[PDB]
């Protein structure tokens, strides 16, 4: 009890009951997926990382999950986000302007959640996980992430659009999620072009964050991948949002 297996923190206490009671609430609500029969999901959850040793997983473990989650988006109204969350939910929630990856069954399944198994019993490790960084990356949770967020960009078409923090040392990261698989994943024969809004954390006056270094990075990569790109800061995201719930307000 004073040193664990595993660098990370442990499994969500009642994961299994969470997991089937989330898939059961998404299917009431969104019609298209109101015949999805929840066990066989979490079956096929669970299926994928128990007994399995927890540095070892694959995108071919989550395959069942994958296919039993199978849904459509609406290709042109996809909003990607970084490290920016609150926002990005706060906004697609006024009146479904836009998708993000937890408006998805697979994504709302999983979200604020940690799991992880062992090798060669069924028991779920609620006392450690491991972290990306110190243990591995092959782990449950980042298989997961990395497996969703690939078919949510392949999905898109047409203006895909992508929240960034610009409070961060590195507005557009590289090395995030984002940066490794949305990128390089959207499809140039269907993509017309990507617009960062770029989010202030700041004051009320500040910089055009749109000419930051790692932005002209982000323009460099899509442009030589021929999807055109487009910059725009939200200088005052309160503002923003008032604005959309509304847009009447002569402030706007
Ligand atoms: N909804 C979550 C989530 N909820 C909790 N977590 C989530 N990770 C990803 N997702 C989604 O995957 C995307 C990719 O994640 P990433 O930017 O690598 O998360 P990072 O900012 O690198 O952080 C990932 C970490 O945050 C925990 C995971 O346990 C943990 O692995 C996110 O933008 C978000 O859409």
């Amino acid at each position: 009890f004073w040193r664990q297996t595993w660098s990370g923190p442990g499994t969500t206490k009642r994961f299994p009951e969470t997991v089937l009671a989330r898939c059961v609430k998404y299917t009431e609500i969104h019609p298209e997926m109101r015949h999805v029969d929840c066990q066989s999901v979490w079956d096929a959850f669970k299926g994928a990382f128990i007994s399995k040793h927890p540095c070892d997983i694959t995108e071919e473990d989550y395959q069942p999950l994958m296919k039993l989650g199978t849904q459509t988006v609406p290709c042109n109204k996809i909003l990607l986000w970084s490290r920016i969350k609150d926002l990005a939910h706060q906004f697609t929630q006024v009146q479904r302007d836009m998708f993000t990856l937890e408006d998805t069954l697979l994504g709302y399944l999983a979200d604020d959640l940690t799991w992880c198994g062992e090798f060669d019993t069924s028991k779920i490790n609620y006392q450690s996980c491991p972290d990306w960084r110190k243990d591995c990356s092959n782990n449950p949770v980042s298989v997961f992430w990395k497996t969703v967020s690939r078919r949510f960009a392949e999905a898109a078409c047409d203006v895909v659009h992508v929240m960034l923090d610009g409070s961060r040392s590195k507005i557009f990261d590289k090395d995030s999620t984002f940066g490794s698989v949305g990128v390089h994943n959207l499809q140039p024969e269907k993509v017309q072009t990507l617009e960062a809004w770029v989010i202030h954390g700041g004051r009320e006056d500040s910089r055009d964050l749109c000419q930051d270094p790692t932005i002209k990075e982000l323009e460099s990569i899509i442009s030589k991948r021929n999807i055109q790109f487009s910059c725009k800061n939200i200088y005052r995201p309160d503002k923003f949002l008032q604005c959309v719930k509304n847009p009447e307000d002569s402030s706007c």
